[PDB]
DNA sequence: GCTATGAGTGGCCCCTGTGGAGAGAAG
DNA sequence: GGGGCCACTCATAGC
RNA sequence: CUUCUCUCCACAGGUUUUAGAGCUAGAAAUAGCAAGUUAAAAUAAGGCUAGUCCGUUAUCAACUUGAAAAAGUGGCACCGAGUCGGUGCUU
């Protein structure tokens, strides 16, 4: 007989629990044929189990490690160019220059040439060293020397500029010359005195240096700026201008009484764009006052960058860092003359021990220059004389490094203008540089677009990139190889939505007038309007609908009711009173595109023409796809014989962004058969009928719905592995799905292969995406009326029902003991669902005898899914050089002992070998049988030839039969019941799960919450009886855990501890005993084993580090549900 | 008895921070 | 949070 | 309206080895003194499709077919419950 059954399911992050049940709620159990070389030729086993995983990881760490690996080798390619323009001069003077430059890295031994190498002799160097302390000293040399420098000096100085070339967040030029505060504001208030003489502005005695530079927020500083302005506001034109050059973004609309906004941002590329525009409407007469202001805004934001400005100098940023080393240098000599005059005992401390924070610690250690001052602010203060000390730690300048974290903020025009000095000034001498400076400054500036992307010849899944020739790409030849808009559009279109209605078509922007046109439609299609004499209301006709729009909406941005019924109604159609229904105050759709393209075009006539619909929807979408406007100008070329100058620059300043839902194919693309009308045809006139969007498509006499399940087709691959990728949601959730659908699908195999009557689930979207896959694959066959037969019910409930149901009759949940609520709550789930379904499309005693049974069943299957480690080959972190193997080299030829290297590899899977190796000093071959790591790194190799591997490990003879790949958590049973998961190559995790009776369950859930029980006090106090008169089980409950550590935990110390621990408390509060014990439950956990902690007492975590024991155990291959197994000896692999 | 080796135990180790642009869904 | 690594102590086989 | 997800563009650090002649007294251990701020190269081993490209997301119990994608492989009922046991039928 077909036994009716049901599945209840419970989805998590971490887990998947899954039961089968009967009509009855009893969980079947069944005998299961076991594979393999034992003596267990079957096992029973309820069916109900939870398949737990690791859960998923998101891709943002692996994009972020592929950005970072393009910009170094960017910036390794930006200095092989600089490299290859001075590699014809260079040999001229030193041709092994540049190989002595690469092979810094290796030591003496290595090295092919001599191993300074700036010079090549010991003489020059120390001489160029004592001249130039930091290469800061240099460039500021080449800045101010009028005299012929060494080709070298200047080649490392123009490399240290192009490796560090600074941040690109403030495009167009910047001039470090007007960097003074005080001077520039002075100039800014004389302007606009001048051009504003009835009010003048009293800016005397008010230190817009202090004001302006301080370390405060944007509107705090122009806040207080105002504020010591008389009579000036904020919102004012002074304030407007004080509030730009601080790097806000004003409004100027309301200063000069403009009709659209005015908004202006140094920071945005189209600064001088808008402030044309301005001037243009305004007069040219302010264009002074907006210069002062951005030369003041410029010296604001160059006073933190550079400090120095009276030398008269084109380098202050290396001004500045001469500055910062000369301050170090006389601090660090006060300080020692301090310490060594008052604290002698600590001068060892401070200025030879690396391993404090000290100086010592700062310079040649690793500690931070917070680390160091946390240190060093204590010993000051105990010392007299370090005032000055104490102000300068204060304001974190006190012995400064010249390469901090500070140097973020520096643009990269001051290193440009530095560049251009140097190049100026030594041209003269090298005709060479006077012919590459373009170059030079090029290779500085260059940036690959950020909507061009990686520049690849298709062999990239992540470039977009198209290309109108196939040489190579140069930063000189970037604009005449890659197609920018082409490139943009390409970038902007992969991104957006296919059409839902039709998944090969692209979606249409949201400001297009065909889309805009179809809302006002559709909108109009459902209004109806009653009149005088008028029994039923009546739809508007197309004449009427047409006539509406163009009286209306064309004229008026808005349309409302009201404005209808007093402009149409009434003079058109001459209905005094008219009642409207369907719309209630004003119309949602509204032709703002329209109205804009009006204003601009200034010609309706072609603007309702519709000849020309396709060039105004192209002209929309060029205005939505681009930002740049050269681009927009480029594209919109094209009909420049169609409007003016003035037309075609004020078309470049618009811009629409946001997508529509519907494609043009769809609304105005495809024709019926019958009619030749399409949908946008239809809603403009439709008869009688006056079918909206919806109608429409629902509509089977039209053609235009079957063909559009035509136009479907069942997606190739799609269902499996790729249909759940392309969800909303997190990758975690995903595989959980994908996890559910397999549990589901083995468990169908097992019942005989008939489908179950319901399907109840718990986690809602994501729901519906569980349910809608679920009953796509369960359901696939249709009736004579092709209408698909729901056999399977894929039902979804909320945790909420299950949650009362557990509180109501006291089936309590503690997740700390065992990873069996999982199961508990899908069969609990999966009882409620059916219930509540056959009750709406039980007995008392039955019932819940069944359900207790249920809950005590002692056998539950818990499965963990053996999971091949992929990730990183190792740490990070680089380890100094040690006498030791377990470093793994950076390169091919660099030794790990003279050079450091990575350190603790990760093992993908581990290898059972059986062969021989050599021993002892004798070389005597002795069979083995060990587990072998194979490392992430080395698995392609492994698995490229495992022989060749392994015999160059040291193994000899080895059985290519008895290679096991044993993935991570890989189950092995041993004596008693005992069992262990694989953790790696050489340690082991606990594999065995503690069930107590529900009884104990019980009363630690009641006693833990004892203070919080959220019910009637009755029952509160009912229950608080029930913990007082069971206070027995807490020795019960420490005996079982003790029998069960004893069994298969083996932690003698942890356990001993632990008792003695629970002895000296016995006398603490039951609430305080019962939240430390579950507490205790972290050592029979599965897993990994973890500390934890038991009232005062901390007790360490005991690991496994030995893999010998499970080489002579039972090796057990489960299932994803755990059913289905097969059990291997390893003992009897081997043998002699 | 000495030497080199494996096995157990306790403790320490882990790359980070920021800006800009675009697109999408889900509540 | 969890596996890798090292320093220290103690049987342990072999000489 | 934001959050989250995906993709591109850049910056500043960090670590590693090397260069920046250490002096004096002593046979040496060592003790005293002087100096400290910077720079070059690497930043997952490398791969071929040779690009100013790609290399940490997702997927993966065992056996048979295959290069892989992928397909196939395991009796039922009843009585009980400490990780599942027993009995009958099929066999």
């Amino acid at each position: 007989m077909d036994k009716k059954y049901s599945i209840g399911l419970d989805i998590g992050t971490n887990s998947v629990g899954w039961a089968v049940i009967t009509d009855e709620y009893k969980v079947p159990s069944k005998k299961f044929k076991v594979l393999g070389n034992t003596d267990r030729h079957s096992i029973k086993k309820n069916l109900i189990g939870a398949l737990l995983f690791d859960s998923g990881e998101t891709a943002e760490a692996t994009r972020l490690k592929r950005t970072a690996r393009r910009r170094y080798t960017r910036r390794k390619n930006r200095i092989c160019y600089l490299q290859e323009i001075f590699s014809n001069e260079m040999a001229k003077v030193d041709d092994s220059f540049f190989h002595r430059l690469e092979e810094s890295f290796l030591v003496e031994e290595d090295k092919k040439h001599e191993r300074h190498p700036i010079f090549g002799n010991i003489v020059d160097e120390v001489a160029y060293h004592e001249k130039y302390p930091t290469i800061y000293h240099l460039r500021k040399k080449l800045v101010d020397s009028t005299d012929k420098a060494d080709l070298r000096l200047i080649y490392l100085a123009l490399a240290h500029m192009i490796k560090f070339r600074g941040h690109f967040l403030i495009e167009g030029d910047l001039n470090p010359d007007n960097s003074d505060v005080d001077k520039l504001f002075i100039q800014l208030v004389q302007t606009y005195n001048q051009l504003f003489e009835e009010n003048p502005i009293n800016a005397s005695g008010v230190d817009a240096k202090a004001i302006l530079s301080a370390r405060l927020s944007k509107s705090r500083r122009l806040e207080n700026l105002i504020a010591q302005l008389p009579g000036e506001k904020k919102n004012g034109l002074f304030g407007n201008l004080i509030a730009l050059s601080l790097g806000l973004t004003p409004n100027f609309k309301s200063n000069f009484d403009l009709a659209e906004d005015a908004k202006l941002q140094l920071s945005k590329d189209t600064y001088d764009d808008d402030l044309d525009n301005l001037l243009a409407q305004i007069g040219d007469q302010y264009a002074d006052l907006f210069l002062a202001a951005k030369n003041l805004s410029d010296a604001i934001l160059l006073s933190d960058i550079l400090r120095v400005n009276t030398e008269i100098t084109k380098a202050p940023l290396s001004a500045s860092m001469i500055k910062r080393y000369d301050e170090h240098h006389q601090d660090l000599t006060l300080l020692k003359a301090l310490v060594r005059q008052q604290l002698p005992e600590k001068y060892k401390e401070i200025f030879f021990d690396q391993s404090k924070n000290g100086y010592a610690g700062y310079i040649d250690g690793g500690a931070s220059q917070e680390e160091f001052y946390k240190f060093i602010k204590p010993i000051l203060e105990k010392m007299d004389g370090t005032e000055e000390l104490l102000v300068k730690l204060n304001r974190e300048d006190l012995l400064r490094k010249q390469r901090t974290f500070d140097n973020g903020s520096i643009p990269h025009q001051i290193h440009l203008g530095e560049l251009h000095a140097i190049l100026r000034r030594q041209e003269d001498f090298y005709p060479f540089l006077k012919d590459n400076r373009e170059k030079i400054e090029k290779i500085l500036t260059f940036r690959i677009p950020y909507y061009v992307g990686p520049l690849a010849r298709g062999n990239s899944r992540f470039a977009w990139m198209t290309r109108k020739s196939e040489e190579t790409i140069t930063p000189w030849n970037f604009e005449e190889v890659v197609d920018k808009g082409a490139s943009a559009q390409s970038f902007i279109e992969r991104m957006t939505n296919f059409d839902k209605n039709l998944p090969n078509e692209k979606v249409l922007p949201k400001h297009s007038l065909l889309y805009e046109y179809f809302t006002v439609y559709n909108e109009l299609t459902k209004v109806k309007y009653v009149t005088e004499g008028m029994r039923k209301p009546a739809f508007l006709s197309g004449e009427q609908k047409k006539a509406i729009v163009d009286l209306l909406f064309k004229t008026n941005r808005k349309v409302t009711v009201k404005q209808l019924k007093e402009d149409y109604f009434k003079k058109i159609e001459c209905f005094d009173s008219v009642e409207i229904s369907g719309v209630e105050d004003r119309f949602n759709a509204s032709l703002g595109t329209y109205h804009d393209l009006l204003k601009i075009i200034k010609d309706k006539d072609f603007l309702d023409n519709e000849e020309n619909e396709d060039i105004l929807e192209d002209i929309v979408l060029t205005l939505t796809l681009f930002e740049d406007r050269e681009m927009i100008e480029e594209r919109l070329k094209t009909y420049a014989h169609l409007f003016d100058d003035k037309v075609m620059k004020q078309l470049k300043r618009r811009r629409y962004t946001g997508w529509g839902r519907l494609s043009r194919k769809l609304i105005n693309g495809i024709r019926d058969k019958q009619s030749g009308k399409t949908i946008l045809d239809f809603l403009k006139s439709d008869g009688f009928a006056n079918r909206n969007f919806m109608q429409l498509i629902h509509d089977d006499s039209l053609t235009f719905k079957e063909d559009i399940q035509k136009a479907q087709v069942s997606g190739q691959g799609d269902s499996l592995h790729e249909h759940i990728a392309n969800l909303a949601g997190s990758p975690a959730i995903k595989k959980g799905i994908l996890q559910t659908v397999k549990v589901v699908d083995e468990l169908v195999k097992v019942m005989g292969r008939h489908k179950p009557e319901n399907i109840v689930i718990e986690m809602r979207q994501i729901t519906k995406h569980v349910a809608q896959i679920l009953d796509s694959r369960m359901n696939t066959k249709y009736d004579e009326n092709d209408k698909l037969i729901r056999e399977v019910k894929v039902i979804t409930l909320k945790s909420k029902l299950v949650s009362d149901f557990r509180k109501d009759f006291q089936f309590y949940k503690v997740r700390e003991i065992n990873n069996y609520h999982h199961a508990h709550d899908a069969y609990l789930n999966a009882v409620v669902g059916t219930a509540l379904i056959k009750k709406y499309p039980w007995d008392k005693g039955r019932d819940f005898a069944t359900v207790r049974k249920v809950l005590s069943m002692p056998q539950v299957n818990i499965v963990k899914k053996t999971e091949v480690q992929t990730g990183g080959f190792s740490k990070e972190s680089i380890l100094p050089k040690r006498n030791s193997d377990k470093l793994i080299a950076r390169k091919k030829d660099w030794d790990p002992k003279k050079y450091g290297g990575f350190d603790s590899p990760t093992v993908a899977y581990s290898v059972l070998v059986v062969a021989k190796v050599e021993k002892g000093k004798s070389k005597k071959l002795k069979s083995v049988k060990e587990l072998l790591g194979i490392t992430i790194m080395e698995r392609s190799s492994f698995e490229k030839n495992p022989i060749d591997f392994l015999e160059a490990k040291g193994y000899k003879e080895v059985k290519k039969d008895l290679i096991i790949k044993l993935p991570k958590y890989s189950l092995f049973e041993l004596e008693n019941g005992r069992k262990r998961m694989l953790a790696s190559a050489g340690e082991l995790q606990k594999g065995n799960e503690l069930a107590l009776p529900s009884k104990y369950v019980n009363f630690l859930y009641l006693a833990s919450h004892y203070e919080k029980l959220k019910g009637s006090p009755e029952d509160n106090e009912q229950k608080q009886l029930f913990v007082e008169q069971h206070k027995h089980y807490l020795d019960e409950i420490i005996e079982q855990i003790s029998e069960f550590s004893k069994r298969v935990i083996l932690a003698d110390a942890n356990l001993d501890k632990v008792l003695s621990a629970y002895n000296k408390h016995r006398d603490k509060p039951i609430r305080e005993q019962a939240e430390n014990i579950i507490h205790l439950f972290t050592l029979t956990n599965l897993g990994a084993p973890a500390a934890f902690k038991y009232f005062d007492t901390t007790i360490d975590r005991k690991r496994y580090t030995s893999t010998k024991e499970v080489l002579d155990a039972t090796l057990i291959h489960q299932s994803i549900t755990g059913l289905y197994e097969t059990r291997i000896d390893l003992s009897q692999l081997g043998g002699d």
